[PDB]
């Protein structure tokens, strides 16, 4: 499934950056997965989302980029909103975490 592989290549690659303190590779890398955030809000995974969300912020705040982590805390107000809507309740208590953890 293309959609899932290409998630678990993205928090492979968050993750690989969050360990090794890989700055040089962040920005990049962040920038992208804010565009492939607001895809996956845009067409309702909200599983995915979640789960890049979560990596994407240890990242932003590890490397401490913070137009990045703005961004972060636009994309999580969007999430949480469309979690509540869908009256997830696993989800939701995922999302206060990542919001926690942010700030």
């Amino acid at each position: 499934n293309n959609l899932e592989e290409e998630v678990q290549k993205l928090l492979y690659e968050l993750s690989e950056i969050w360990h090794q303190h890989d700055h040089e590779a962040s920005r990049e890398a962040l920038h992208r997965v804010l565009e492939v955030l607001k895809q996956l809000l845009e067409h309702n995974n909200l599983e995915q989302a979640v789960e890049l969300i979560s990596i994407a912020v240890h990242v932003a705040v590890r490397v401490n980029n913070e137009h990045v982590i703005r961004e972060l805390h636009h994309l999580l107000r969007r999430l949480l909103k469309q979690v509540k809507e869908h009256n997830n309740n696993k989800l939701y208590i995922a999302v206060m975490s990542v919001i926690m953890q942010l700030e």
